[PDB]
């Protein structure tokens, strides 16, 4: 139905998508800037990590200190294959993707990094409130050079 | 209010329900999970240690996956379940928590917890494609694997 309300919503959705694609097509020293696409009080980071923690970037200002660390140790990064998902809340978004890029962490060699990738997106007042990045660190882990646990499971059915 | 749409509305809640009933299924009930799922329908874990997913293909060969995935993981649950519909009605995708034992040949038991996504998308009404996300480290960690860990230098605080 065609209410005030329905259409409210449609309009919401709409915005927030067009900040998703935004986010998602930052690259190179606009990376400096797209802590503006946040909240003041918003929050981004890596929610899948070796130690089985997220590290959380809390605010606004902190994630644009942030995005100077992050253009050093991915200098050339780019999201691809992307894929956005609406979902019925119109400030919740997730997106499908792949990445790939050089990685450059002191203490490690410089690598080439690839990997699948969920984003989650949660906005307040059409600017994201929560971004959250969930990946394999094992193929992190390969990109630095350190060996990646295995685990056999036997008797796995074929 | 177009019938175009009355039919995917109609689609999306038939494939929300499958999804809970999906997430909500536990104990011998999981023997006939496989039940949701297409004749060619395809399942299975797309975080490995390999960066390969590991994919069960076929009705058939996910209900004989389970009787190994009952043996391995005897009690488990997900929990802290959102269902998140897409504007596609035939795609879904979950975020939860999961728990249990963890009883895999050649490790300690465990017990077993990570955070999952689960991406579903269905065909006439039943599963054609199940894919699990999680962090393979705390698997690592259920099973008294030893994982490295990342120095992050510059990072801020
Ligand atoms: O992979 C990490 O070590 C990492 C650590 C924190 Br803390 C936050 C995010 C992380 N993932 C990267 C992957 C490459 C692009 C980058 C960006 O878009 O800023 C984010
Ligand atoms: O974690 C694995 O080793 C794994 C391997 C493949 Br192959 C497929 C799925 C896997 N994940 C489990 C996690 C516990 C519940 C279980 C189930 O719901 O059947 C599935």
């Amino acid at each position: 139905e065609n209410t005030s309300e329905n259409r409210a919503q449609v309009a919401a959705r709409q915005h927030n998508r067009k900040i998703v694609e935004q986010y998602m097509h930052t690259r190179g020293e606009a990376r400096l800037k797209r802590h503006l696409l946040f909240t003041e009080d918003g929050v981004g980071g890596l929610w899948t990590t070796d130690s089985g923690q997220p590290i959380a970037i809390r605010g606004r200002e902190k994630l644009g200190e942030h995005a100077v660390w992050s253009l050093q140790c991915f200098p050339d990064w780019v999201w691809t294959d992307i894929q956005i998902f609406e979902t019925q809340d119109p400030n919740w978004f997730w997106v499908e993707c792949r990445g790939e890029g050089a990685i450059v962490f002191p203490g490690y060699p410089r690598g080439q990094y690839r990997n699948h990738f969920l984003h989650s997106f949660r906005f307040e007042n059409g600017l994201i409130k929560e971004q959250r990045e969930f990946m394999n660190p094992c193929e992190q882990f390969r990109s630095l050079g350190i060996e990646v646990p295995e685990v056999r499971r036997d008797g796995l059915p074929s």
